[PDB]
């Protein structure tokens, strides 16, 4: 018979690759090593002067981007700022904490609601906001070697994910009814333009009440420049109509095919129709001309950004035009001039229309640029080349084509001024020319039709840039049109300013006042009228959330601000008789340690050795008292402790219950004598709470201690001696860690003493799930309160459909603070409403179904493509790019929107309680005969071969590693263990599928 | 009485910025945002034309630099790669995984050995190496959207420790004596120049047991370039001196003043002088220089690289020279010729001396610039501007004055061709010149001293790729002289290369013959010789871990390759007679949720619900069998198990005795006070008893941590003959449940689960108490222990607790066999350091943390410290300011020895059990040494974690500055430590011992 502990030569065949640490340094030449660098490359190669062909790739190439992996993994690494520096450095003051907050506690409802409650073109914004100049510009952990949050890309995700739901914005549900609104409300109100500025008006405008809102647009097309200019591969055009369908959801009206100038629609003629209000948000129409270029045509080869971008639009954004139209032809190399955006944007469009070259000319030094690097950074890793200090003065034109242009040097001279050399010149050989020096308004007829608008210096409407209103009280003008900025999210935040003044300048003509601090609406959509209240023990709750009897709750003052915020209920921090008092120690909490030395935000647990309430049974009671007073709908449950003592529980209980609480919640931990704790031995358990029943009339549930072999008996001891319910559970007992001298943490006193203390946190949750799951088996329908680890509406629902029918907190706040109920109740009602969506069955609660991706990007679905073994890498990629560019070039040749409606009712809380249990049982009732396999999308897959190594050293060497492409496959010998699905760091990319072949175990004799 | 639920005017002005959400969208103007945003600005400022003055400046300004923190996250966050692409990228084949994962552990030692055992300039280079065209540029993370790992700078980091440690580098321990070692071995031995190409091999030739190599070098300095050129701030000098002390460590000797020239030394004088080999690494001395600067002095304004940084390197790197030198005067404008490293570093150089304003002019376009992305970055950021396609023709001299350049345009044609405009000029003001084409070797007098060795068409000597050996087989070159690289990685891979084919030249002369494999050592330390041996239960350890009964030992062909890598012991897959045979289901093992949505490295624990091994007793008794004959050093433990039956338990453990085994253990999880055996202590005890009887060799007992009371099971285990126990097994747990209640695993189509035990670093805290409560209450009985070890630290900690030995498991899930590496290194080196009486203000392998703000030292200037200026807005501007003027008050003012072991190093056997006598009752804590929490303002990042986390889960105790954003804790702080515990700064806070007076809040007297 063979070695049984020796692979054989298949299976060594197959370990090639897996890691074995060397003996000996290694020998390779530099020779060898320049020869193999090649063949593993990612990312751009510094020797390469030619980025791949763009010719019709219109594929998004924003770095900023994210997946849900990828905006998961982030938005836990925002520390999530008090007085955020981000929000005070966003136009429109986004919530950025909070929505971040969301996005990392899985609930993309939340964060879109929101960023669209400050933000009505929030996805475009996450999208195109020159953040490195703004809200990023200010973020804490720039301070770090990682560096600040990608927030454009959080931003842009948790919308996307909204939009991908399919649920549209309503009426704010606190208005009277459309019937009762005041006749102010039906005043007719005019915006003219409809871009980012009127788009955000007018949806303020709406939230407020305004049931007559008409925007007035001279194109064909909606959406401003967002949809004129931008380009397809930075702002997709469906969601700039996602944007203003949401709006029109509000009621507000778009008319194209009308333009504000003389003969046309003037102020003048706006009035004399009734409207009461106007906003001007027409722009800056037109191109930002020199002279030199006077006369030449685009036959031969000369454009303004306004001639070329929309051409470019119109042809790569499909709805934008009822028109199919052609790619601009631009052959040979082409001349950018211009700093700016714009000029950015003309440089890589130029390539999707076929240039050869793209030249960017600036008048001034690299230093000088007016555009965010990461705009520039887009034209410089497609190879655009830079010419500076240039100033154009002739362009050469032969055969009825542009050839050359000829340019002057500019300097800088000992004063600040610029100066054109006219001895120094260049003569750049061209075949197209784009101006791109910026737009202005200059048609007359547009500034008649203003009249009598006052006019500044600069030849622009004048408004008080605190109200956005003109020389005229019904006139407001916000957007590119006021000069003050020149961004999407500027210009959304004029039209939200004006918007308020608009609302009290109404009000004041039909004589109604209103309120002396600005009140614009938030965002509202179906999803915020589901119901999360919730009915247990013959208690009321509002919602399932509660505070947990800990550090939250140290003092009633806190479980006043916590109801304020929304918690549903609260516990006190567990207190006793006055022969009971105790003092703490310190240090007494500290930091889990249970996944790693990450710091900051998320820890995964805590310790303590905190005792009970310091704080006396009289000021609780107190409290108490006063809280119920001033919140009659939030449930207070006091939590006390007594030794094992019949009068001291009663007495206690009954103060308790004399102070007005709700019920009453018993702490176990009072040692005695199974254990040293009360709640140790179902004898005592049983004995205590029958003190209490006879005690007091109100309900009370025992608080159970998880550190027991069976915790089923203790909660059936508190059934048993007349418990109301049961609190599962308090924390685990532990040791957190020690220092490498022997020391431990907490270290307490100059001997750095400690005993073991209480575990929380999303450690514990495992053993805390398991409890809820095993009480509510074996006693259905006896009241259960969650506690131990809950700290997401997603990860409460997880325990409410375990059997509890409440949630308690205190990890979750430690690591954060109570607005966090904010997230909580948000993103429960959103799991509940997406029960209903028929169409978003496939979704995982509010995760869409993961897509082959890279990067978060979508994977081209070339036929070409699949199948081939092409990693992205190496000479791989490289051929994956000509494929790609291939396909697009065949398109090239080759040439609606409705809500989803819930198809069944919502869901209460209560009919989701305990669902999961029908899936729970023996190990016996599990089936041993449907088996799983693992299977990878190579797709997905980052070459990493951890699936390799874990199936290696962990698992059945069922892994193919391939030594070229470094792509995984699992082969025959596969158990579906599933090791390697569990530490891939894709998620998704690999995924468990019934066996077809046949299975036999593996029994080695 | 007061409302005592409300907090007085005194809180609610501190809890003033207190996170609370809105009911109402904000209002801002644009105008008051754009206002507002400059305050918190952390990032450059795009609108900022002007760079910061810089001069006297040599700060380190590297982007890549890492503190701890910043370090064990990026660590982390490594995928830890199978046959890794960023180790196939660099020249000298750095095991980057091993060393990333080391640091991950906080095994900084290991780490720098592993790094230093390939490359002997390994901090030089982590510093220095253009990582994006190397390592980097094939990481597979640049597949996320996070993208890569900053490789370069954990290179650094653990580098950087390990030169703090001040430990010397050692003769290989398992070389002869150095008086046995063959005569070939004293062969006279000379490098010419010690630059990283002759200090690489000069290290290699010293660790192979060459006893007389000799490095002779032109200047009085050493080090070459990485001296005399690479600029203070982006490689100090200290580093440079530290790589040269190690290699001096091995008796590698330097004669300065000495050089390879006709006159002087040739390669004619040494062969007379009997010299055996020679290898020439004297680089490129002479600049490139260019016909038009010809005449042109210093005094005029003109420099060549090889003139300049120099300089400058002799005025900012103290000791460099013996005396001091001034730094040059540059005033006014500079124009720097040249695209590679040496323009950059010419430019950035420039600024320190006072330069106005830089100029780079390159030949060619942007596109073409030679330097890495990274290293033009520096230039850029510090407001260099950069002028493309520019040649010179003349340099306007007037008044014995450079005045200004004359250039002429560059421009390229249909077949690249470079041509050049006669017709289009440039006159460029400047009033320095500095020419950094780059190097070359000119000198006729040092050609000649090279005779008669063969020079190639670029006239550079000619070598073998793959030898390193030129035409004369004694001589051998390498580095810049070759010409086929310029990075310090590459010069330091070839002298590597080098030495393996001068060692085989070096023998065959001696008539001795080497391996065909090439065998270079690797690099070692006196803490490679510390023992860390073990003997338990009479049972001796080569070292303290080994691999659990689990998944890593499903196969004895795993545990084979187990030994092979090292670990000192393994459990095989518990096994059982044919009758209990089993069949497992899938998908049965799944990544924990213990730590939120982080999926790949690191996983915080993992849940599975597999039985006993498929595999029959007959197959796992002949593997021990095998196994025991193969490693016989190797403890090779047999996990088993039966029902409740006495005849069973000795036939099995009987059988298992046989088959060689050193010891059993007992798996107490099959169901016979709970449901299995090992939750009852009577079973227990009869199950040890029955075994006891039936064999002779030692035996443990695996005990399940879910008991109320698992010292009780200890001790029935201990009565009943047990030789010590293993503690602990899996904690019972549900992992968790999708939204639509399913669970996971999911086993079936009817998507069925039963609790599963859970493993990992979320349980660490359970199995630390339970063996330190187990050790405690019975003192000297044996404890294996496992529960969350994952490195040399983790089990250090259990070691301290009590336990003798360290069974692993989801360490192992989590990557592979060869974390043993690490965990044996690390274990070394945290013995080692207990010795070392300087470094006792450690934790372990981590330096006491200094204050720094990004990893990077924060100044200590007197005009800087409590001046409560945040590193934001404008107080960042001031900081830059008096950071300025302090260098500037610095310009106006004009040895390396290891640290000895004082203290015997402990053995295991000494640090057993040393922690528990901190452990104790609650009763034995002293509450009248409180402590209250301190920040250091200097590295706190402003994020408000600390306030947020006291305001809503602890006293209120915090102020948060409006302005600064910056904490200050009051008098009402009470210890508890939950600050700290949030705080993203590693100890940015620190518990203090109270000074005032401390009195326990009651609410209520
Ligand atoms: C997939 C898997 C299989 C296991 N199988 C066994 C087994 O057969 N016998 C046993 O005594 N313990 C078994 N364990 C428990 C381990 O030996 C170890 O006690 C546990 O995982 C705790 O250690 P860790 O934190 O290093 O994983 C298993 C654990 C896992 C994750």
């Amino acid at each position: 018979a063979p070695v049984l502990s020796k692979d054989v030569a298949d299976i060594e065949s197959i370990l090639a690759l897996n890691p074995r640490t060397q003996s000996h340094a290694a020998l390779h030449s530099t020779l060898a090593k320049k020869l193999d660098k090649k063949h593993w490359k990612r990312n751009p190669d510094k020797n390469c002067f030619h980025c791949e062909k763009l010719e019709n790739n219109f594929d998004d190439i924003k770095h900023t981007t994210l997946g849900e992996r990828g905006a998961l993994r982030e938005a836990m690494r925002c520390l999530k700022c008090a007085d955020a520096p981000c929000q005070k450095s966003c136009p429109t003051h986004l919530d950025i904490k909070s929505f971040i907050t969301s996005i990392s506690n899985k609930n993309y409802y939340g964060a879109a609601k929101m960023i669209f409650s400050d933000n009505p073109l929030g996805l475009t914004c996450g999208m195109v906001c020159p953040t490195s100049d703004l809200c990023v510009g200010g973020c804490n952990l720039y301070a770090t070697e990682e560096g600040s949050i990608n927030i454009g890309g959080l931003q842009q995700f948790a919308s996307e994910v909204f939009k991908a739901m399919n649920i549209p914005q309503i009426r704010n549900p606190c208005l009277p009814s459309q019937e009762k609104m005041p006749e102010a409300y039906s005043a007719k109100i005019a915006l003219l333009g409809a871009g980012p500025a009127s788009i955000s008006c007018a949806s303020f405008l709406a939230r407020l009440g305004y049931s007559d809102i008409t925007i007035f647009e001279k194109q064909e097309y909606v959406g401003g420049l967002s949809t004129s200019e931008i380009p397809q591969f930075r702002l997709p055009y469906d969601v700039v109509n996602f944007e203003i369908e949401l709006m029109k959801d509000l009621g507000v009206k778009i008319i194209c095919g009308k333009s504000l100038s003389e003969n046309e629609i003037t102020l003048n003629t706006l009035k004399e129709e009734g409207y009461k209000a106007a906003f001007i948000g027409i722009g800056l129409p037109e191109p930002k001309t020199d002279d030199i270029f006077q006369g030449l045509t685009q036959d031969q080869g000369f454009y303004t950004s306004k001639d070329f971008l929309p051409l470019v639009a119109k042809s790569s954004k499909a709805g934008m035009c009822a028109c199919h139209s052609p790619l601009p032809s631009i052959r040979g190399a082409v001349i950018v001039l211009g700093a700016g955006d714009t000029a950015f944007d003309c440089a890589t469009s130029a390539l999707r229309c076929g240039a050869r070259r793209v030249f960017l000319v600036f008048r001034k030094g690299f230093v000088n640029i007016r555009a965010v690097p990461e705009e520039v950074e887009l034209a410089k890793e497609e190879k655009c080349e830079f010419l500076p200090f240039l100033s154009p003065r002739k362009v050469i034109v032969k055969g009825g084509r542009i050839v050359a242009v000829q340019f002057v040097r500019t300097e800088q001279d000992e004063t600040g001024k610029w100066n054109e050399d006219e001895d120094q010149i260049v003569h750049l050989k061209a075949d197209v020319v784009i101006s791109a020096f910026g737009s202005v308004l200059r048609d007359p007829k547009v500034k008649e039709a203003l009249s009598p608008i006052k006019f500044n210096r600069w030849d622009l409407p004048e408004v008080d840039p605190e109200t956005m209103q003109t020389s005229e009280p019904w006139v407001f003008a916000g957007g590119d049109i006021v000069g003050m900025a020149n961004t999407t999210v500027e210009s959304v935040n004029d039209g939200k300013q004006a918007s308020w003044y608009i609302h009290k300048y109404i009000q004041a003509q039909y004589g109604a006042s209103v309120s002396a601090k600005p009140e614009l609406p938030l965002f509202y959509t179906p999803v915020d009228l589901v119901d999360i209240s919730v009915e247990m023990a013959g208690l009321k709750f509002i919602n399932p959330f509660g505070l947990a009897s800990a550090a939250p709750t140290t003092s009633s003052s806190m479980i006043r601000r916590a109801f304020e915020a929304g918690w549903g209920f609260a516990l006190t921090k567990t207190f006793s008789l006055d022969k009971d008092i105790v003092t703490n120690v310190s240090p007494r909490i500290v930091r889990g340690t249970t996944s790693g030395p990450m710091y900051g935000p998320g820890q995964s647990s805590f310790l303590n050795i905190e005792l009970i309430s310091e704080k006396t049974a009289a000021y609780w009671c107190q409290s108490v008292t006063e809280l119920k007073a001033d919140f009659p709908d939030n449930i207070v449950i006091a939590s006390i402790m007594c030794s094992y003592n019949k009068n001291d529980w009663m007495e206690l209980s009954r103060k308790a219950e004399a102070s007005g609480a709700d019920a009453l919640e018993l702490n176990l931990s009072c040692p005695h004598g199974m254990g040293l704790a009360c709640g140790q031995d179902p004898e005592l358990v049983r004995n205590i709470c029958r003190w209490v029943r006879q005690a007091v009339q109100i309900p009370f549930f025992a608080k159970l201690t998880p550190n027991v072999t069976d915790i089923v008996s203790i909660a059936r001891a508190a059934k048993e001696g007349g418990a109301d319910g049961v609190t599962a559970t308090n924390t685990v007992s532990g040791l957190m860690g020690l220092k490498a001298d022997g020391t431990p943490w907490p270290a307490v006193g100059a001997g750095k003493r400690t005993t073991y203390g209480g575990v929380s946190g999303t450690a514990i949750r495992p053993i805390a799930l398991r409890a809820v799951t095993t009480i509510a088996r074996a006693l259905p329908g006896f009241p259960i309160l969650a506690t131990g680890g809950i700290d997401s509406a997603e990860s409460g629902l997880q325990f409410l459909h375990s059997g509890a029918s409440v949630l308690q907190v205190c990890s979750a706040v430690q690591n954060q603070d109570f607005t966090v109920i904010q997230d909580y109740c948000t993103g429960l009602k959103a799991l509940l409403y997406l029960k209903s969506i028929e169409e978003l069955q496939g979704w995982d609660g509010q995760s869409p179904g993961t897509e082959s991706h890279q990067k978060g990007k979508p994977v081209p679905r070339i036929a070409e493509l699949m199948g081939k073994k092409l990693p992205n890498f190496g000479p791989y990629l490289e051929q994956r790019k000509k494929i790609i560019a291939e396909e697009k070039m065949r398109l090239k040749e080759q040439n609606e929107r409705k809500p989803f409606i819930p198809k069944k009712p919502i869901p209460a809380i209560k009919d989701v309680i305990g669902k999961a249990l029908q899936y729970l049982g023996t190990f016996g009732e599990l089936s041993n005969i449907e088996q799983v396999v693992a299977v990878i999308d190579e797709e997905m897959c980052i070459n990493c071969g951890k699936c390799y190594m874990t199936c290696n050293d962990s698992g059945y060497q069922a892994i193919q590693f391939d030594p070229e492409t470094h792509l995984p496959t699992v082969t025959d010998t596969c158990t579906g263990c599933t090791l390697c699905l569990s530490v891939c760091p894709i998620i998704d990319c690999i995924r468990m599928v019934s066996r077809t072949t046949p299975y036999e175990p593996k029994r080695g004799l």
